[PDB]
């Protein structure tokens, strides 16, 4: 739940992946 809050989920889920 917090991943999206502390680094946007790894740069928007690896930018796409």
């Amino acid at each position: 739940n917090v991943h999206t809050f502390r680094g946007d989920n790894v740069h928007n889920s690896s930018s796409s992946l």
